[PDB]
């Protein structure tokens, strides 16, 4: 919905709206503290600043959250759910497509990323499974370049106010020169034993439960599981009451 | 196609326009790097804004900056008191090797321009060692050229036997035009044209290019003193409570790199900015 | 598409002008390789500012540079005295590679062409093929000329049994125009052309191409001698003390190459600048120490 | 664009009046690669110059030349007594290999051409496979002709999946007109053309082709007799003979090339030259005698 | 322009007038992929010189190349029975695929037509796709025709981003013309046109080129009984001397190629040739 | 030019009358392709057991023709029926179906290589309704190429005239991104299921009589991979079989004159 350079467009189809998002905020499980620290720090200031700009220079936002942990979608949720609470486009990076056909390909596309983050929506970037940045390689040292550089600063002297979150299941392997620019670092256990009773409750909403008991055992039958399959789960025991009903 | 190539000159004229005085012509492949010269008065942080470190903003002044510009000084000695061919800054990630670079690009008029790993790298064989020459063609034409690179360790490297083509023959072209035959002038004149690169790990760069650059300036982590310059520095307009004192701050930091130190005071001013909200 | 051609071309007219009235028709390609003829008047270094290879300069002098500039001296033995296909400046990075490129491009008297290796390689396709036989018949044009392509291993290359195309063909051209089928005359003199090339890493060019250019001169740190006279070469402008050991600064470095040597005098001589700077005088004054560190 | 081509094509005709003599007509595309046909006396190196290997030579002239060169002699054999569609000259890089391509131009007189890899390689889309094309044209256009590339391994060579797509069509082009379809004529002679090919690199040369040119001729170094017969032969015009015992320079060049063993020649038979200008500097300018003299090589 | 026009529409028509005898205007655009028709009797190889390829052989002529000359007999069925359009003949290089062709165009019947690929490969803009409609509207003016196009890997192939757009144009002229919305007639002929095809490889051609041309006949290298047969059949006049036992040489090769076959035998046909070297004695 | 023009009028009217304008030169040549009914044997129910796309067909894009969305691009891999889908619409489509040729595009000349789409566009907005099929327009309208792609979707938006643009591309993901989501629906062309396979080969088998080979019931389970070409193909090879051993046997003596029996 801009003007078109071509080259970054490669990513504008990537670039999703802020409007139209599934985040809902009381559908997300049970995780108080992460989301009190983000829309604290990471959305409160990145919108309506001159409640937040007594403080010239020093309080823009800080441009990288890393979010590590287990295998799951506690690392997505939040994710997607801080784009569109910050009137945020969700510029997705979509990590296989930056695979390498063309020599400089690669590099391009992480160039008009970039750009485009800058220009477009002060919104967000988002970088799941950050592995193509490990430690160890243009593409990698391409990042830290438009990160932070001579061309992040403004002529007021305040950053591009800009954001991308880190999702990765590895951690302290991920190119410590780009770990120390992500700095609000958030450990997220996926499971949890309070936090499934909230997820299970946002299940179970259209579901029907009158003859099963009460939603408390439920909160320890999977209690191996995390995130996923308690997620999977949500139709496992759902239709077993179901085939009956369906045939007569 | 050409509409494009009209579009990027109208680009390159305006920023000379806006460059030069704080229009000379161009080819196909310096009209795309002339968009990397930076205007001084864009980036807001100077030699007065980095802490800590005084020697490296003593070395780079006098022995590159007053060798670079206005040489008229320096013209007692013909071709040895000319500027330093290169610079490298290299150190652990967290201090100010970026930071010096735009205190140089600002602090320091000398047609400053940065060359991104993007620019380099294209997808036709042989656009990458034109636009390597043109960039050295450009830093010729607009000559105090003080071009940086910065994580000069992944454009360039040592290059192993099994190397891609596309990038072993662009660090050529990048050594041939930097001290090669058209270097010098008619007279003598060195050229002056310095590329000042950052880099975290001065390992793996090259062996012919750390030969090239020799002001090598490591920039270690802050001291207990650099540490307290820091703090008072980057704590100029924020709130000043009376009680809390800086030397506990610095004290208490023994290692915390200059961005971890700025990363740290930036989470500690949220203290009074939160209870705001909570009406 | 033309304008281009005709600013080359008038390029490459002026430059081959300039090269003549130093002491004539040529295609679209050839143009590209003359704006890039190297005259004796821009280099300003010549073979008097190279120290302790004079051992070395004697044989890239009176071995390939004397036959090949005026041969009406070697005509005993024609077919043998002639010029060899080239020379191999090979060393470790920092001492006289190209030093010696600029004195033998100063003082040569040959029709001396920076290659410029982008000139070589062009985006479309068939065209570095082209630039590889438009050099070489400017040339034979320019008779005698000394071609120079500065660090050959990044052109050049063990020929990578699967990679790239177009790259391997311009490698391949070198190897087909420049002993091939066509190089001799019909007499038997080989074009007089002599294509030296200055290279960091020996072993690497070629096993085909090393067989081309046989004289391969190495070129190796300097000793506890010939730094003796290149610290002399360096400081020759800078008012000295009376007395300042130039025995102890040649006899102290021991493990540095001539860049490295010319980086510490030049911070030799910028330290009395910079102490004469520190007293806040604007205008120049021609008296300062050399005092060495 | 006519301008130019007007130029082009009076300098071919004037080379082919030079060569034929002891005016074809001719289209754009065969008429640039009219400059590549090389005349007979335009290479001054026979086989009476090339030493050492000599049943490459042998079987080269009586397999190739008395075959492809004088036919009638070989007209009641039918079509297997007739010349092969190709030859490789493979082997060490500096040997003999683009050194039998000279003889087979000077003493052949088959209408030797020099394919020049780069004219094939054309800029334009098409303009390349046009030339191939060309060169086959004109090769029957003035048969018998010997079709040189030297160094096929480039514009040759294994046909890959990720190929430029320009190249592979040269690369197919080529060996679908040199042994295609209509090659043989209505009594079927196949054309009296053969693509003498030298190169040093023979397992990257599209082994498709490789069918194509039979006769692969494996050119090594010298032994213990050619390195001497390559001294006797480089080493013709010198007086190098107070006291030469080529017989210790033979055997104490060990396995150099023939081009090296050329170099070393040159190396050694300018050393009294330089001898005679260093003695000789000292007093009055060069006027250079017929007093030097050869004695030992390095 | 015209000139040279006219000397190009002369030449296609001498060359046309000599095919059909063995009439038709064309538009000038099609003039010049009508010089790649092969004449009847300017191929001296055909089908009775083929040894070892048998199968093959058959199936050219008896379901390929005569379901289309003498069609005919064929009308009992409807859209069925008719030539199948398309046939590969892949394999190894230097097998006897190239000599199939030949074969063909020389006992076929139908108007053969040796397509480069310079001819469909021309350097101005949008003017090879013109030549493909200029290629198969040939084939359709007179049908009984086989296009041939050796070595379809480089003009086709599959296709990817990018790689002159320009080229991938072809190879969609050529699916689309092929079997496109008219390709057949009213009454349901299938154009009556069948490509001939030929490659070493059968790998990167297409999917949709490669379904275009139905029969694909693998040309494998000869065995046993192909070999002792192949090499009976390349010594036609070579005068056979006594004691050479056929035998030996069949089963010594051991598995070579087709071309290769020629080679070994070229060699030892020449031996005798060559040792008459008593002239140069005399 | 008078040749085109007058092989256009030809065309045009044994097009329209089952009433003509003559028009600009340089928009004379597209018109030169207006297909005729009658010229396309195939039907409806030519085509197998597919019978959902085609009534999507039938649903949507056939019944504002007689509004209807501007792009129908098609879906399926090799030699599932995508130009017989095509071909089908061409012949009961009603409108005056234009295909493009896609060489009729590319004109080697500066002002001409977007004058013959603008003529395209004319020519199907002169006469109502009209269909501007391309044949695997993924090779015409890509990732003067330019400006005829650049023209195309300027003069795409454009009672809407009921135009509609019709593709058949046989690959996805490759395919003219801009104006892919331009064109609202596309029809994905799967392979042949259970059902689809017994159509296919019940509509193949139909001039050759029923003992061809074993039986069809039994040749409708292993036809599960094979596309809708391959199918055919198979269906093409076991007719020929009775006619080959017919004229086999019959080689032995006789002239081969045609005969009623396999
Ligand atoms: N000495 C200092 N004085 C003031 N601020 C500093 C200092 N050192 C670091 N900083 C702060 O930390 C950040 C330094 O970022 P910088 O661009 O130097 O990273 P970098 O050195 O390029 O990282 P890397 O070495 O991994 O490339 C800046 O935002 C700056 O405000
Ligand atoms: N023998 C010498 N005498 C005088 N100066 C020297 C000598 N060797 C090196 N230098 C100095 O080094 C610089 C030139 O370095 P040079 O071009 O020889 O390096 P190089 O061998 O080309 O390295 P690379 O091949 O990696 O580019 C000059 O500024 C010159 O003053
Ligand atoms: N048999 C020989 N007799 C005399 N000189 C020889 C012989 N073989 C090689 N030479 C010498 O070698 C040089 C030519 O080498 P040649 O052309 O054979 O190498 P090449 O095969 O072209 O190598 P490449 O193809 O790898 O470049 C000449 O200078 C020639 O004097
Ligand atoms: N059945 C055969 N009978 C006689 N000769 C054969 C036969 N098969 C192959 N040959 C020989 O093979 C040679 C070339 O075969 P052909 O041209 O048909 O293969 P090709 O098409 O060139 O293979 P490719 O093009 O894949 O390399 C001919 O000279 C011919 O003598
Ligand atoms: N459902 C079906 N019913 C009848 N015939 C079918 C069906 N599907 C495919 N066919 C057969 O497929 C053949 C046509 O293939 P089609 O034109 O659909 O390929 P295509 O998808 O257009 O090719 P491309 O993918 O290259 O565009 C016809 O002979 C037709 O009989
Ligand atoms: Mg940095
Ligand atoms: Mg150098
Ligand atoms: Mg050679
Ligand atoms: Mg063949
Ligand atoms: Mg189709």
């Amino acid at each position: 919905d801009l003007v078109l350079n071509e080259y970054e467009n490669q990513v504008a189809l990537e670039v999703v709206a802020p409007e139209d998002i599934p985040v809902g905020f009381n559908d997300i499980g049970g995780l108080d503290d992460i989301i009190e620290e983000l829309k604290e720090t990471i959305i409160y200031p990145l919108t309506m600043p001159h409640l937040y700009k007594h403080g010239g220079a020093l309080l823009a936002a800080p441009s990288g959250v890393l979010l590590y942990g287990p295998p799951g979608c506690g690392k997505t949720m939040l994710a997607k759910a801080v784009a569109h609470e910050s009137g945020a486009s969700f510029i997705n990076l979509h990590i296989s497509t930056l695979t390498e056909k063309w020599y400089g390909d690669s590099n391009k596309i992480v160039r008009a990323v970039f750009s485009l983050a800058k220009k477009l929506q002060p919104s967000i970037i988002f970088i799941d499974q950050i592995d193509a940045v490990l430690g160890t390689g243009m593409v990698k040292a391409e990042f830290m370049t438009l990160w932070d550089g001579l061309t992040s600063t403004n002529a007021s002297g305040v950053p591009n106010r800009i954001v991308v979150l880190g999702a990765t299941n590895r951690i302290n392997d991920i190119d410590e020169a780009i770990l120390r620019r992500m700095p609000k670092q958030f450990p997220v256990p996926l499971p949890g034993l309070e936090q499934r009773r909230r997820i299970l409750e946002l299940v179970l909403r259209g579901t029907k439960r009158d003859p099963d008991f009460d939603l408390d055992y439920i909160a320890r039958v999977t209690a191996g599981m995390s995130g996923s399959d308690i997620k999977e789960t949500c139709r496992d025991a759902a239709m077993a009451p179901m085939r009956e009903y369906i045939r007569q």
